[PDB]
């Protein structure tokens, strides 16, 4: 999943 991030990542 993708953390709530400018922009958005995936761990």
């Amino acid at each position: 999943l993708c953390t709530a991030s400018i922009p958005p990542q995936c761990y």
